């Protein structure tokens, strides 16, 4: 007994008008019987194509990042612009941003808080690196990341929030993540919420697995108690994403 | 005598569909009688709308930033995507990116060399800080900036390149440089080019001025020998942009 799952595709910084147009087609064709919220995070450049072309009812569009206020920030995109453009979902705190683009826990927190204020559905991303994991700091890192976010939110605000746990330790390091491992990080997340904010919020909360998912291991992964879905990377530019959606039943 | 000037609108992280379409309607409406290349730099989100409605033959569209390669860069936009979409101009190394988002002299040179290799027309930004100018180290800052970019370029590559000189202290402050300051700055940059690269190149290079340029003051600035145009933020959201265009020749 879980809440509404989410199948989110993060296309990352990839795609051509041609290649994504076809994807969108496959997607619009998919027969999805159950209650699943499907998401497509395109680049900023592709949002308009993606808006016109996604006709599927179970699918919404999401951005891959934003900054809270419009103004003198050459190359950046703000919340109000996305709001006016009719984007209502957004991915924040993605590890790649945390790594290459100076995204601290506090910077992330501000973004989430700003988004929730604007009325966005937010997929906020947390997860520890290998070094962190290997030093026995999984708990401390992860709970810190959620706590920084939590600081800027009222109870009410939680309804607009989705947590995606990214096992950075397993991503591009040579390591394998198991379903039990996933579940463990997940559990811990829920625990902290449950305790700090409340059981009600906790049960309503969506925790997404944001590691290596493919159409083969996605049902086994969904099988775990605190796995509400996936934040997908690689298999999101592929047909396989449909199986991924189907695994949420 | 002077190469063909550029008047570029740096919209920065601003706009709404309604508001931008208005600017565009005016733009289109305007009669430009002289040989000038007008550039419009919109957010990624707006490249669609802009490219679709902008009909004026003397205007081109430009992106405000990018990264060189596609891949796993959540939130970013790569040259290949831009190219695929129809963009051939790009503003790189803007000071806002150097301050806020970690863009080093090396990081700029790297984006510049790439963009030029992909076939873009690049507007490269260089400039000193308030601090730097007050200690009298301007000449040092600019030449290092310009020199970092040169390092990665071929002589033929200079054909695709446009240098914008944007003293950071003049950026959105009202504190515009005087025609003498702009001129000494520009002449210094030109001198570096003719020396290190070649007089051929130097004579053809367009060096634009940026920092509190408005309808009133543009005229005088342009009157300077080595000032080939402007890069305009704030005034480019208004109709006065029209005057700025007409201030060149």
């Amino acid at each position: 007994s879980k809440p509404q799952p989410i199948a989110a595709a993060n296309w990352k910084c990839n795609g051509s008008q041609q290649s994504l147009s076809e994807l969108i087609d496959l997607f619009n064709s998919t027969s999805i019987n159950h209650d699943v919220q499907c998401v497509v995070a395109s680049t900023f450049v592709h949002l308009a194509m993606t808006k016109e072309r996604l006709s599927h009812p179970k699918f919404v569009i999401a951005a891959q990042n934003a900054i809270a206020k419009s103004g003198a920030f050459t190359g950046e995109v703000s919340l109000p612009i996305l709001k006016d453009f009719g984007v209502n979902w957004i991915v924040l705190g993605h590890s790649e941003r945390r790594a290459y683009y100076g995204e601290t826990n506090e910077i992330v927190a501000d973004k989430v808080a700003a988004a929730v204020a604007s009325g966005f559905m937010v997929i906020a991303c947390i997860g520890e690196t290998l070094q962190e994991r290997e030093s026995g700091r999984t708990a401390v890192v992860v709970l810190t990341q959620i706590a920084a976010i939590a600081k800027k939110l009222k109870k009410a605000d939680w309804a607009k929030v989705v947590i995606a746990y990214e096992p950075v330790w397993a991503i591009g390091t040579g390591k394998v993540a198991t379903p039990q491992q996933a579940q463990e990080a997940h559990a811990l997340i829920r625990s902290w919420v449950s305790s700090k904010i409340g059981a009600d919020v906790a049960g309503e909360l969506r925790i997404l697995y944001g590691g290596s998912v493919n159409g083969k291991n996605a049902r086994t992964l969904y099988q775990q108690r605190d796995v509400n879905g996936f934040l997908v990377g690689g298999a999101s530019l592929k047909p396989e994403f449909v199986d991924i959606i189907k695994a949420t039943q």
